[PDB]
């Protein structure tokens, strides 16, 4: 009951702030995706939460940080709302002036990114370990998003590394009680303080939902989706966040039956099964879409920023392929209507069916290394509209996260307006643009050192003067080089960032390292019509037995196959 919480809380009193000792850890240095750890790091090990949040609100500046608002949310893995009721006290006792959580914990990663941006929000924490396993045995994270709603960048997480090696106290509020299940405000009378201390629960789903509604045309999803002669869809939310988003806006909202939605509700393990959208981890979705029914299938990650994307009976929309039809009919979504065209982007290990899109218009391209900081860089210059990543991500500059449902309805506008399947949808690209044979191979958890030596053998191999030119089989060594890339808005420099394999013909074979975990990715581009409808493994088995052969990769790691082919 309201009222006896509301009485409760009138006759504990204020609630007092107080500080308590720690000692430092040393291995809280948040990467690309924040900081992970397995889970029993932040459970078990005294302080190590504390810890990394208190250095979270060191790193923000004292104007910055006195009153400001924090959006707060996760994915809702295991021990999310225990450390979220942690940074609701630590907030309250660091001066914080009001925390947005999505109810029950609950916030998608584009949903944090969208919140931030609307409620001119200092940043937030999600709590999410993206794709990888939750439970007691399972992984945990902590992210830091910044007042733009995109990732922190390299000089935050830094400072929040430096600080979190010598810190030695934090401060706590630790009789606050917040409840995470009840929409609206909560409201503590903190002690020797004047101003309380408020706690908004929101939906999980409206800002967001209203989001998309403002970027897509809802009427015709609508009439898509919702009709007697719909477009019968499945869509499997691995266990993960993104399902009450699945409910709320494509059955509820737009009229998709109940039944096309799959794997919808949040569990805190993520039903046992990785929370990873590909063709090993989603094999039962690929498997029911084999039956015949549905014409269109999707699956998202943890964080709900990746999708992989489905035709009828099975048919598979590699990510690569998948951003360059969406560029292709961009025009398709009324978002990019009122944006217009600023960029096309892709990470280096993605195939060049964007590029393809780009050149056939004349919107300029940009070659990124992985990971968003690039991305977020070109967005914020007005450079970049529509991104993806190999890694099954797709996004544009309406938010600064990717987003998997939002990749998902834009298939769907495409599909909607176009009116053919999807795989008649590759088909006319494939035709009109030329096909880019993709393929990745993922060798997960191997021997580090093998792995490291396997990465200087083969790169000291390929720069010596005598590969370049060398006929393999027919193709010819063009260039082998390390990527680098240089920024251009700030002129920042990324070097080794992927061993590149550049034959005469264009196709490439890269090698890239995650420990450790060894990527092999291999691009291929044809442009005649008769050659454009093979099995990709048969179309690049030359080319894999190049790189396996090149790289030595099963007489130094003991590996005969990958582990996830995509
Ligand atoms: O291959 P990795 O180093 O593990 O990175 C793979 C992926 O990690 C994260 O999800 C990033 O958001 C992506 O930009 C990246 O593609
Ligand atoms: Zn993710």
């Amino acid at each position: 009951e309201w009222i006896s919480g509301t009485y409760r809380k009138m006759e504990e009193g204020p609630l007092p702030l107080l500080t308590f000792a720690t000692a430092p850890y040393h291995d809280q240095k948040p990467g690309t995706s924040g900081l992970r750890k397995k889970t029993y790091y932040f459970e078990e090990k005294p302080c190590y939460l504390e810890n990394f949040i208190q250095s979270i609100f060191f790193s923000i500046d004292l104007k910055d940080r006195q009153g400001s608002s924090l959006v707060v949310g996760g994915d809702g893995r295991y021990f999310n709302k225990s450390a979220i009721e942690t940074i609701v006290q630590m907030a309250a006792a660091n001066g914080i002036g009001r925390l947005v959580i999505g109810q029950n914990g609950i916030l998608s990663t584009p949903a944090v990114s969208c919140i931030i941006r609307k409620i001119k929000a200092i940043g937030g924490i999600i709590l999410t370990a993206s794709h990888n396993p939750g439970g007691p045995n399972g992984d945990f994270g902590i992210k830091f998003n910044i007042s733009n709603g995109g990732p922190a960048p390299e000089a935050i997480t830094d400072k929040i590394f430096q600080i979190s090696k010598t810190i030695e106290e934090y401060a706590v509020c630790p009789d606050l009680k917040v409840d995470l299940g009840v929409l609206g405000k909560q409201q503590f009378d903190l002690e020797n303080k004047f101003k309380p201390f408020t706690v908004e629960i929101v939906d999980s789903v409206e800002a967001y939902a209203t989001m998309l509604r403002s970027i897509f045309d809802f009427s015709a999803l609508k009439e898509l989706l919702s009709g007697p002669n719909r477009l019968k869809i499945r869509i499997d939310a691995m266990h993960g966040v993104v399902g009450p988003y699945v409910k709320k806006i494509l059955c509820e909202e737009l009229g998709a039956p109940a039944n096309s939605a799959v794997n919808c509700v949040p569990l805190e393990d993520f039903g046992g099964h990785h929370p990873d959208p590909n063709l090993t981890y989603a094999a039962d979705l690929v498997e029911t879409m084999k039956s015949g029914e549905h014409d269109f299938g999707a699956a998202f990650d943890g964080d709900g920023d990746r999708n992989m994307i489905l035709g009828k009976h099975g048919f598979f929309v590699n990510p690569s392929d998948s951003v360059a039809v969406i560029a292709a009919n961009i025009f398709s979504i009324p978002y990019f209507q009122q944006t217009g065209v600023r960029g096309f982007a892709r990470s280096m290990p993605t195939s060049g069916a964007l590029d393809r899109v780009a050149s056939a218009t004349k919107i300029a391209l940009y070659e990124t290394p992985t990971g968003w900081k690039f991305f977020g860089n070109l967005m914020d210059a007005s450079k970049l509209s529509l991104c993806g990543e190999e890694s099954f991500g797709t996004g544009s500059d309406h938010i600064r996260e990717k987003d998997g449902l939002w990749a998902v309805l834009a298939w769907l506008s495409i599909l909607a307006t176009r009116k053919q399947s999807v795989e008649d949808i590759l088909k006319d690209h494939w035709q009109k643009y030329g096909r880019n044979f993709f393929t990745r191979y993922d060798y997960e958890e191997v021997e580090a050192e093998g792995a490291n030596k396997m990465m200087k053998d083969l790169e000291a191999l390929m720069f010596d003067r005598s590969f370049v030119g060398k006929q393999f089989s027919v193709y010819t060594v063009e260039k082998a080089d390390n990527f680098e890339y240089s920024d251009p808005v700030d002129g920042s420099i990324s070097r080794n960032q992927g061993l590149r394999l550049i034959f005469t013909d264009g196709s490439r074979i890269v090698f890239r390292l995650s420990g450790a975990t060894i990527r092999l990715y291999i691009d291929s581009y044809e442009k005649d019509v008769a050659k454009i409808n093979q099995d990709p493994q048969v179309m690049l088995a030359p080319l894999i037995s190049i790189a396996l052969k090149v790289s030595q990769l099963q007489e130094r790691t003991g590996r005969t196959a990958p582990t996830v082919i995509t």
